[PDB]
């Protein structure tokens, strides 16, 4: 029970949470996909130690290398692919192969290679399609793929391509990136889309949009954008085309989604169906604050940075008005002037928060970007929130029903992988004060937060 002295206290913070919450993980769901804290239990989704999996690049640099060992020895024992089990390609791809590569850069450790190559091999059966456009879910045991239980979802088939890219980079095996990067072409061409805006879904036989009109950058798309820049990065910056749909998608962004609430002018992302424009913000969206900061450190235009430092603004507001300070799972605007409104509104339904990263993950951009202290203040403020709402004194953390009542949050008895493997991630990287430590220039972060290289 000690931590380095080097440490400034907010990373040591961070440190302390992560012990708590990985002691609730080795005591009731060791080897198990999630952590169930309340009731000191665990669930399974895939059988592969999800949260395992998905926190060693975190627990190598918050310097728990103890506890990394200690999984190192699971990952080399007890991981076994040969299961005959349904797994999502994209969560798949984004948690087990961009966790594994992460491991295996952190580390230097073959083993965690090794474990990723076989299980992107393993993949591969969900490109076999019509049009190339890999199928929503893939049995890794047996090897057939199928949709789920029609369509596949345009950001899944989008938000695979640097984990496979750079998995063939590390084995020379060049089928995983061109998979990847015939998918990333064809969306390319593809027709369908309003001024880069890409609708939520897409056909593997035809290989064309479905559920046309209808745009968001909430869950079914979000990421796309993500990756249009990151792989632009990750390939040295010479890949024009992404570079491009980026900025276009943006401008479009600009014209179709983005609007400013009452009487506060918060400025915000909103879905548009149809012609009708709803306003309407995920959490998830909130991601687009940090992908516009990195975008404007690699030299992108300067109004993506006031974009950024617009949307990394009522993002912060979106935790902050609520009464635990922590975000929900959706937030409504209010656009029209009247008086004694407020600015952000949230329908019961959505109240739940299952300790998402999308906020923290834009501070951390905003910050190294700007080196605006306040940023580290806010996510300060935030991992805060959680210790006083989401703690479970046995162990661990857990997503709640109720952010906006602080004597009764009500926990839902479940800890997402993605806490470990990226809130709390980004919350010790940004409060980290050395630029070198998984610099811009040198790293970019896949979307479950796991740090690839950028190539040269
Ligand atoms: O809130 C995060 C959750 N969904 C979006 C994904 O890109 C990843 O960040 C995590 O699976
Ligand atoms: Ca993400």
């Amino acid at each position: 029970t000690q931590g380095p002295v080097h440490l400034n206290y907010r990373q040591k913070g961070v440190i302390d949470v992560f012990l708590h919450a990985w002691k609730g993980y080795r005591k009731f769901a060791w080897g198990h996909d999630e952590l169930k804290p309340v009731s000191r239990s665990f669930s399974e989704w895939f059988g592969l130690g999800l949260t395992l999996i998905d926190a060693l690049d975190t627990m190598w640099i918050l310097g728990l290398r103890k506890e990394f060992e200690e999984a190192r020895k699971w990952v080399s024992k007890k991981l076994h692919f040969e299961k005959d089990v349904d797994v999502n390609l994209f969560e798949s791809t984004i948690r087990i192969l961009g966790g594994l590569l992460s491991a295996y850069h952190l580390s230097g450790d073959s083993l965690f290679l090794r474990k990723a190559e076989d299980f992107g091999n393993r993949l591969m059966p969900a490109f076999r399609t019509p049009s190339k456009i890999p199928y929503s879910d893939v049995n890794i045991g047996t090897g057939v793929a199928h949709p789920p239980r029609s369509d596949s979802t345009v950001a899944e088939v989008t938000s695979i391509q640097l984990e496979f890219r750079e998995l063939s980079r590390l084995t020379g095996d060049k089928k995983f990136q061109e998979a990847v990067e015939k998918v990333t072409q064809h969306i390319h061409g593809l027709s369908g889309k309003k001024d880069g805006l890409v609708p939520m879904f897409i056909n593997t036989h035809s290989g064309l949009f479905t559920h046309l009109g209808v745009f968001t950058l909430g869950a079914r798309a979000d990421s796309y954008y993500e990756y249009l820049l990151k792989q632009w990065i990750q390939g040295g910056k010479q890949e024009t085309q992404l570079l491009e749909d980026y900025v276009e998608a943006i401008e479009g962004v600009r014209t179709h989604l983005l609007r400013h609430s009452e009487p506060s002018k918060l400025t915000f992302v909103g879905e548009l169906a149809h012609g009708r424009f709803s306003a309407k913000m995920d959490h998830l969206v909130c991601f687009l604050p940090g992908t516009l900061a990195l975008g404007v450190y690699h030299g992108l235009p300067a109004s993506h940075m006031e974009l950024a430092q617009e949307l990394m603004e009522t993002c912060y507001q979106m935790n902050r008005q609520m009464e635990t300070g922590l975000s929900p799972e959706i937030v409504h605007f209010n656009l029209y002037p009247q008086p004694g409104r407020r600015d952000v509104e949230v329908k019961p339904a959505d109240r739940h928060n299952l300790l998402r990263p999308e906020t923290v993950e834009s501070l951390f951009y905003l910050y190294r970007v700007t080196g605006d202290r306040k940023y580290q203040d806010w996510g300060w403020e935030i991992l805060q929130s959680f210790s006083r709402f989401t703690r479970v004194p046995s162990g661990g953390y857990s997503s709640i029903n109720n952010v906006q009542d602080p004597q009764k949050p009500e926990p839902r008895d479940k800890m997402e992988s993605f806490f470990l493997g990226e809130t709390l991630k980004y919350l010790f990287l940004l409060f980290s004060d050395d630029p070198n430590l998984l610099s811009l220039d040198a790293y970019v972060f896949n979307t479950e937060a796991h740090p690839l290289p950028i190539w040269t």
